[PDB]
């Protein structure tokens, strides 16, 4: 659905990964994050409402999702390999991307 | 919207890139493809209708979109640098990904 | 060592993947390709000997190795998950990048 | 050459990026970092000397370099586009990867 709901599922599932005991829990959480990130692709954030869909800001905004999506992808492979700690570490590294976009556009 | 519509916009814009004379045309077409690929993320193809969203087939199906999205991302950077020929070559390389998914799931 | 030798190991191991019966064989081959691709990074091809290391051609040449390295990395994740067929398909998709560089610079 | 020398050039060039006033400076520094990261690929860190090259630790160590290499690649596209501030931000995000590997293996 909307940007806020997608952001909520990203946040909820990042916390799930942080507290996870097994690979299945991490895999499920990352799958849901992948779907939320993909669904958020086309959203226009409130702070960029006055800007063109083709503006440098909107391109940069969408670029952040490219980065997040790529990171979720790789973290899911690590989880699929049963590498819980490695996948959790990869999910922690996702935060740098979360935080970078929030700093600019939230 | 639906899978078929997203595939049409992928195909339309790939052709635009092949026939393009300037970077602006390639940039615009790749941007459209990126949106279409992200929107297609969550779709269930007709041939996998009987399968679980968590089946090996559906994970592999979605994985192909991860690959496509990554390739579109890189091609847009080359287009942004004004490297028309390089971006066109990158777009041609996308076809390997198109064809690979079609052969399995179309 | 030298570009030719790295290319030999890339080609040899690609063929090993094609003929492989299990994931261990694919994993081993892809690990060898990863090392060869990384070692090839800083090589200057005969056809670009007259060009500056900072030339558009040399940047483009190195870029092709980034692409190849990224694809080997993902294919190895698939092999690590025991997805032999998927990893073999991924390795087949590597050829598009092999061929693209050879057409321009070999 | 050796791991320590590669780390020095990574560190020196990261600082250059942080203090840079032009895209050319950032481009040059990122190119050097890419070469150093590629060269570090096959190194065995002192803390993993008693481990097999096929150990989980060595796989994870090498994985960190793939991640770094991917991020340097993206950052260089941004610099090539003349987006100094975006490239500098991308280089800052590299630190997350530097720091993550150091915490585990330094
Ligand atoms: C896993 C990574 C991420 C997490 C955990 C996350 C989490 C959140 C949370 C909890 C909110 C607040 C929702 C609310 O109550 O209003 C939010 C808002 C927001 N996020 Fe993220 N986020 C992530 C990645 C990103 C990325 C990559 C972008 C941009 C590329 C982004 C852009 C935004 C924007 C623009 C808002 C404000 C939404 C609004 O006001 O409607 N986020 N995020
Ligand atoms: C740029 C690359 C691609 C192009 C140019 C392309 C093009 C097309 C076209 C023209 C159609 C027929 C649409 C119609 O009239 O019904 C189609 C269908 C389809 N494509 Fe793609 N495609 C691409 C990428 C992909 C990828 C990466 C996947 C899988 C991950 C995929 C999966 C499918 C499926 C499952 C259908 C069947 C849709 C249906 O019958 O309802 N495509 N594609
Ligand atoms: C997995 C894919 C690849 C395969 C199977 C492959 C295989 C080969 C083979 C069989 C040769 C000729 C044999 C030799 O002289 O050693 C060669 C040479 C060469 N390759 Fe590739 N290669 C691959 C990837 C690449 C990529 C991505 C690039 C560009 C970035 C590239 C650039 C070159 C160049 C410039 C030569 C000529 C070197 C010379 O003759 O001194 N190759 N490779
Ligand atoms: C751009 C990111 C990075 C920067 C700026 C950086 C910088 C440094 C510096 C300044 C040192 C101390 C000098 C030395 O003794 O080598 C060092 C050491 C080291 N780094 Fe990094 N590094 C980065 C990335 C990484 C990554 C990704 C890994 C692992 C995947 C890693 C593993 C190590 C190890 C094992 C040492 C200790 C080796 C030794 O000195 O005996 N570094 N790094
Ligand atoms: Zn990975
Ligand atoms: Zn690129
Ligand atoms: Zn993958
Ligand atoms: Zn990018």
């Amino acid at each position: 659905a909307d940007l806020e709901d997608n952001m909520e599922t990203l946040n909820d599932n990042l916390k799930v990964i942080e507290k996870a005991d097994n690979a299945a829990q991490v895999k499920d959480a990352l799958t849901k994050m992948a779907a939320a990130a993909a669904d958020a692709w086309s959203a226009t954030p409130p702070k960029l409402e006055d800007k063109s869909p083709d503006s440098p800001e909107m391109h940069d905004f969408r670029h952040g999702f490219w980065i997040l999506i790529g990171q979720i992808h790789d973290a899911l492979h690590l989880a699929n390999e049963g590498k819980v700690k490695e996948a959790q570490a990869a999910a922690e590294q996702l935060k740098c991307t979360c935080n970078a976009c929030h700093q600019k556009y939230r």
